[PDB]
DNA sequence: CGGCATACG
DNA sequence: CGTAT
DNA sequence: GCCG
């Protein structure tokens, strides 16, 4: 009845088992600040499936038959419906290794890789970064001055005003460019962390060169606090505020229109969506996919897609609008 | 046991 | 190494 | 950690 890939379901946004998925994707960040990529994936996907389903789990019996079920998820949700609590996600929280861990990764420009380097050299906290600014790169810097404002959610009234600036800069860059909302508020989000666009133009080739017109716009305007020939600009934008603005993170992104399909498809996600996506095309239908194509290896020849539906259809996919992509 | 998505900056 | 879905 |  559930299918075992996220690809293969409807995942809304808001469901019936959020609690139990919460404490799931706990161990899945926990794993992930340990290098274990494969346990991570399958927290992940336990946690995806109980937001597929199509009421709550009140009995540990209903998870017979899920897949990515086996002893250790089962257990977890065990403890929470018969104690409200689980012992292993609770320890995992308040251990210092965790929090640190989740505090360092959550600044721009530092991954577990760094944030474990600075763990195990005895750092915990911001200000302890701060000292010693010397070891940052100019990305951590830049991170590091406007985390606060960087941990406070974005909210739809944000991203419109964030996208009329934006068109405004493409309009001058490159007349009848467009721009296209993606990311997780395209799948409906409410607030976020990022705001996420996608940039063409109707006339194959006319996009090449975009983006550094583009960023030099929004530079000459005032509106970029921080961005590094390129295709995917991550900047962090200064958005007006009452008497005031704040920084926000905004990542721009160009493609041929030939391939934007493809890239809305995996700008659009979620992140766990386009693995399983891409999973599902090389195990289940022997294509690679990507975000630039959809390639057959046997006769050497890519998919031309010119709409979303397009690829669901050559991979043999019931449609999901993005809404239902929220795995 | 091997595999776990696949890019770009 | 970092970034993104 | 789980699946095929
Ligand atoms: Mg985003
Ligand atoms: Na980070
Ligand atoms: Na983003």
């Amino acid at each position: 009845w559930m299918p075992a890939y996220a690809c293969q379901r409807p995942t809304p946004l808001t469901h019936h088992n959020t609690g139990l998925s919460e404490a799931l994707e706990i161990l899945a960040e926990a794993a992930g600040f340990e290098g274990s990529e494969g346990r991570l994936l399958t927290f992940c996907r336990a946690a995806s499936v109980l937001k597929a389903l199509p009421s709550p789990v009140t009995t540990l019996s209903q998870l017979q038959g899920l897949p990515h079920f086996g002893e250790h998820s089962s257990r977890v949700v065990q403890e929470l419906l018969e104690h409200g609590v689980c012992e292993e996600v609770e320890r995992v929280r308040r251990s210092e290794r965790y929090q640190t861990m989740k505090l360092f990764t959550q600044i721009f420009g530092v991954g577990v890789k760094t944030a474990d380097r600075w763990y195990r050299e005895g750092l915990r906290t911001l200000d302890d970064l701060r000292e010693q600014p010397q070891k940052l790169t100019q990305q951590q810097k830049a991170g590091l001055q406007h985390h606060q404002d960087l941990s406070t959610p974005v909210l739809r009234s944000d991203v419109d005003a964030l996208q009329q600036v934006v068109e405004e800069a493409v309009g001058q860059a490159l007349p009848g460019a467009t721009v296209t909302l993606t990311g997780g508020f395209r799948r409906g989000k409410l607030q976020g962390h990022d705001v996420d666009f996608l940039i063409t133009h109707p006339k194959e080739g006319q996009e090449a060169g975009l983006l550094p017109r583009v960023m030099c716009r929004l530079q000459d305007q005032g509106l970029i606090l921080y961005h590094q020939a390129f295709e995917r600009s991550f900047c962090i934008f200064r958005l007006p505020q009452p008497g005031s603005w704040k920084a926000v993170r905004v990542d721009l992104v160009v493609a041929p229109v030939s391939q934007f399909p493809f890239a809305l498809l995996g700008w659009t996600g979620s992140k766990l969506f386009q693995r399983e996506l891409r999973r599902f095309s090389r195990k289940e239908k022997g294509l690679w996919l990507n975000s630039h194509g959809l390639f057959d290896p046997e006769q050497k020849t890519f998919f031309q897609a010119a709409s979303e539906e397009d690829i669901f259809r050559h991979l043999g996919l019931e449609y999901l609008p993005p809404e239902q992509r929220n795995a």
